[PDB]
């Protein structure tokens, strides 16, 4: 892009020959098991008109993939995290504004084709099967899709939701995955087994790593502030969320039918913060 | 290209050993939900005869993918954005001129072939089926095609229109996608379901990310101005648009037939701007 | 190549530790809708015996893809650009000479093979079907082929002609694409439709981007001049062309048969220019 | 990411123009055969508010893949390592905190498709076989999955567990791999052989290299400490583990049926360590 | 290679910290339409014992792809270039010697294996069909093969000959391509057409770009000379060739049979040159 | 990894702004035909607490692929090297310790999924053929697998053993490769031939290059030593091994049955060495 | 490797901040048509204990692919080069030793798995067809294999032998390629033709480029010498070889059967040389 306009590389960039102020803020949630890391770097480029503070939202959010409760030798349920979210918010009254953020929403690329279709040899003719022709396509489906919640001048949000999961190397089961005979098969182990329901749950290790241990954010954001602002201080609200579902399962005495509610429980490890732009330091 | 003429890399470039002026202008639309970011960098290279101001049109445009209205337990509609556009315009009287822009329109590459065709073994002969031979091809179709509206010395425009969308992992449905029995199936959930029409709409998360939250421009442009101009100031008109369609659906008591009008509503978050070339600053 | 002779990289290059003169010339065609950009960079390397001026032919040429005329509810035509050309010419009397140019004409790579052929099991024998064996191949066909018109010491020409186009994801139709029953199907929408012919044309957005808006040159050239020339000035003739065709269509009351003439109309946005080698500046 | 916000590369980084202190600590387990390497590098960047000590956990853990015992000409067993783990722990009372770690848990990418499905030619119709359509998919399964145990402010853990193994180039056998007739076939050599059971074990060289010799960690971690801490010293607990299983096998006089217990034995080469932050040295 | 011996990159190279002399020689053939470009760069490295002059043979050779003559409404011919050659020669008496040249002759890589062959189920047995097994292979065939004519201390030659060409996307026709019924089909348009033979020739644009306009050399060579030579001057003979064939065609009143002679005509734009090693300049 | 923690590249590295001592030790085995090369480089980084001497084990080990003996017109054998090994050892009493080594043992990656399996159309149902489903898989098998012998604080060992070999482009024969009718076919030429057995051996050139000439180590190791050690000297034991097998073959008057013993003969070109850490030199 | 031990790149290398002596030696064989180029670069690194002279064996060896003799209208032969070899030798008495060489012998990588095999549906059972299962495999076979002759402290040799060749795009014929009916088909043109045998030979241009013109070595070697040697001079013996075969062919009056002898003739362009290590110059 930059070099495509024949501009020398790095000419239209920022963060050079200046004294920046980085930092390190670490916080842990003893109850929800959520790790927090908001590594920052203040930018005060002279050529750049406004101030900057690139916010790197590191850390991790645990999974808590465990059997929360059992209700008999044939009935039991499991709670698993379904959507880790980070909706950072900035108070309206503050003049500070979000101006750039990564990741973002990118186009999804398909690859469609057509193999063979003709009216044979021995054989007005506007059959409806004209769409019933070669339809070869291809694309990929990551199990967790890092979406970007539609931001604004105040709130920048992300949502890493559950797309689908493969079980027993058979069927890309998703958040609904309903089979009338067997119910849902998201984390099943035996279809017609007679084992204990609490113990008849798919092993967390042989599944996606995100569910078992957790997920680690690596998202980034920059907030821009007027250089001539009287008060060089704002409020950063960091919010780590989790959406546990209720993947219940019961034995119909013939096969195991399971039902999963949507967003049964939520967690919110919100945390206030203060930015000392004058000191170019994010106070803990 | 440059090195292919044996020129040393970077010799025929601009933006070196000079003092450039960058900046930051952020604006948000409280009603249309449109974000605006026009990050700029003034260029005043001595070897280069004219002035420059590379305009980087960042920001985002929301999607507003929601059920706008319902008209009964069997009839309802949805409004979804179809074409985000950025048609920046510059007044005619101003001597400032656009000279380069990215992205542009690139050639589309196919890959055609032929598998097998012959007159068997046991078998003048100019059958019409000579085109009915091996026709294997391959290419890709992004769901949103970032077109470049044919620019001029004043107006440089872009249009990120909707190419197609895949639903239920079955059929690359597009802006027309008409099936006489079922109507349009762009965002359907159940074909023969009996659920509420307002609630019988495909979930925004399991679709393209652009529709749900929105789309973020990353387009760039440069306007060149005479170095000996008496008045070192022009007018930049930044325009963010959206084209919501009207994807209604109704139950024929047998199956759900939906119709989508074209360009039912539009939005235009136009914004005047002033460039202080003398100050090498884009005033807010 | 250079390093293959064990020469240090960049040793046999030009454009280093010297003062070059770049520039910017912008011009627009109010009638033909053609943009012009001849970004230049003068080279006066001391080690290099001759002078240089690398000419970068940027800009764009509009498409003007519109329904030029209609001749009844069943007969109508469309004019679409078929070959954008840039034939720069330099007057013969001038000693200035072209010496290098990019792009050029490159070899086309096929990939041929053979799957299976044998005289079975139960089965002198020099059948003509010895060529009727495994014939698997593969290669790519870009829709617009940037050819290099055979240059000389005076004229360097390019021609970006139309190779083929895919319609309805069915058939790589080309500049002739004749089917006796249906005529030409380059930009058809309905084969047996009853809609208005002027409105029965394939949408420009769902086709190649070049036809709808236009095409943007990025070609480059260098002209070399004697360093001891008495008159340090020549004449650059920049020429942007377009070849609109006449893709008419008519309804045979059974199906739509269309005919496309070849090179029905042309445009030539020729422009004289003057090079001030003494000033190392391209005067507008 | 960094350059996507147009920041100059390396601007938002640490570890520059400062005097760091590296080191080398080597320790070996004469009994368990575990190698230990905790290569370290102290960081005291002035711009960075806190202290750092990036911990590189090199070394190796042997496999001890040998026939531990035999119980007759037809019955014998083998002990093989199933899960190498490194759960470094830091005492709670110490203010030192973990802030970043690599590797982490990444999304798993599938690639799903659909080949062909239609209601033929000669042939309401809501068959249950609508999911019985083209389901072409592909992905990769590494035999050892480097998982990241859900960390916290004190404990950062890893677990390189056994995913699956291919035997005789036939069947991706895993940790359960139960066939009722033949039992488990993880490390079998002959299915209906009459050879000695202790000698009827798959050769360690023609299997995964990890089991035979061992596995070498290359994991990394950084602990951050308050710069104004009164006591500049903490306690690093490095722990190398192993989980030997009991892959026994017996001859049923017709075929060899083997059973593998889960986590029969474990090893823990825990090692206390002391960090002299004042000296910027990790004492052995 | 160099770094594989642990040598620092660039240590065993030439052309550093020295004053080289480049240049520019341009010449055009007003009759044969051949462009000549012998861009040069003198090398006088002190560490290197001998002198150098790396010769870069740029320029182009036209195609002259036109209907040379017609001999009736059914008989006509076409002349097309078949082998562009550059055989640079240096006089024997001169002590100057060629020492390195690019391109060179490289190995051709195949990729072969077997799919399936077995003696079925129901079925000494040394059938001759043991070679009639899986023969899947793959490789590529460029249409023009840049061969390196076997050089010597005096003559360094190249030959870019015609390998094959694809017509009508059907059959990789080559320099012989004989079919008894239809003759040769190298540049045919209609097999059983009744159109004028002079006009019944494949369009040059829809074929390889080399034939229509021409081909551009980019070959390189270096000649090494004794540093203590009394006479610091030699003679460079640059030779650009072309081999037009005679692709005639005639109508047998049933189908068009064409014959192509081999090397019917040739062209030789030889050019003497003088090297002033003392001046480190290639005089025109 | 390093940059993933946002550390500047090269910050956590060693071997900079210091004076290192390299060297060159060459030795050849006149009898076993083993070449020895232990290229070294002493490291004395001030920031690094300990000393270093990176040991690069270059050289080669011959193959000696020849017909060692013949025992009649129908019986003969061949000796071929099966496992080149380099087990460097360091005496226990010496405080010097191995701390890092490359290559190491890496995970093996498969690629598995399913094509198609269903219960047809016209057709409780827990058939054992549920594993008999789409089992498409693929991976690579190098013929010589560079394993890493499980090291310790004293001995670091490698073993490049024979995985498999392809003969006659038919069958990936391995170290056992037993066919009851034909015996082993590792290096056979004719299955039912009548030629001399000593001459009926597969040509060494049309096989793997390692067997014919030999194999060249490129392995590396580093030993770390206490900086405050009283005696700055240890003993490096370099050992190059070879494991010739006995691939005999005999004619059963119908077909050639061959047998290959395991590890029939071995060679050990052990060599003592002395490191003068004080001189920073490896004495020959 | 180097950076894998966390060593800074280039730390354990040679050839830096020192004055090296390159050179240029050119020689041509007027009879055998062999070019000779032994480009050299002396290395005298102070840190490195020994001396160095990296030998780059450039040049070329002609092919002489011509019809050597004809013996009747039906019988004729062709001589073609089969194995270009470079066996450089150094006299035993000289202390100079070879220590590193490129290219070397590398492992060959296959890619094998199974597609489908099962005992059907309607169908102890240890059939011999258990090896008759999915055997999909793939790998590459270059036509000329650059082998490394097993070197020693004195002689370093290479051998670029003929692997196979494809004729008529049908069959990868090799050095034996015997078919009883047609004989050898290495360079045949017509199988049942009646043309002159001397003229019935495959055209050299439509075959591998190596045979027609020749092959160009690019091999490299380094010889190391004691720095304290009394006599700083040795003897380099450069040897370029060729192995012409005798590919005769005769007409059996039904088909053309050809026989090719092995190594019928050889050539040896040996050349003595002298190294002046004191002068750091390779005298011609």
């Amino acid at each position: 892009a930059d070099s495509d306009i024949n501009i020398k590389t790095g000419t239209t960039d920022i963060g050079s020959n200046t004294t920046v102020k980085t930092g390190d803020l670490v916080t842990y949630d003893k109850e929800n098991g959520m790790h927090k890391k908001v590594f920052y770097s203040f930018i005060d480029d002279k050529n750049h008109n406004k101030k900057l503070l690139v916010i790197r939202t590191k850390g991790t959010i645990a999974g808590q993939y465990r059997v929360y409760s059992e209700e008999g030798a044939n009935k039991s349920g499991l709670a698993w995290p379904s959507a880790f979210k980070v909706q950072l918010q900035l108070p309206d009254n503050e003049v500070a504004q979000i101006s750039d953020y990564y990741p973002r929403n990118s186009i999804d690329t398909k690859e469609y084709m057509s193999t063979l279709t003709y009216g044979f040899n021995g054989n007005g003719g506007l059959i409806g099967a004209n769409v019933s022709i070669g339809h070869t396509l291809k694309y990929v489906q990551p199990d967790f899709k890092t979406i970007l919640e539609s931001p604004t001048d105040k709130k920048v949000g992300w949502k890493v939701i559950f797309n689908n999961m493969v079980n027993q190397n058979w069927g890309p089961y998703d958040r609904d995955s309903w089979n009338p005979v067997y119910g849902n098969q998201l984390f099943m182990k035996t279809r017609n087994g007679s084992m204990k329901a609490a113990d008849n749950f798919l092993d967390p290790n042989k599944a996606s790593s995100l569910l078992s241990s957790g997920f680690s954010p690596d998202f980034a954001t920059v907030i821009t502030m007027d250089r001539k602002a009287s008060k060089q201080q704002t409020n950063i609200d960091v919010i780590y969320e989790r959406v546990r579902d209720d993947y219940q399962l019961h034995w119909t005495s013939t096969n195991w039918k399971g039902t999963n509610t949507k967003d049964k429980w939520t967690d919110r490890s919100s945390e206030r913060y203060k930015i000392d732009w004058e000191k170019e330091e994010m106070t803990n």
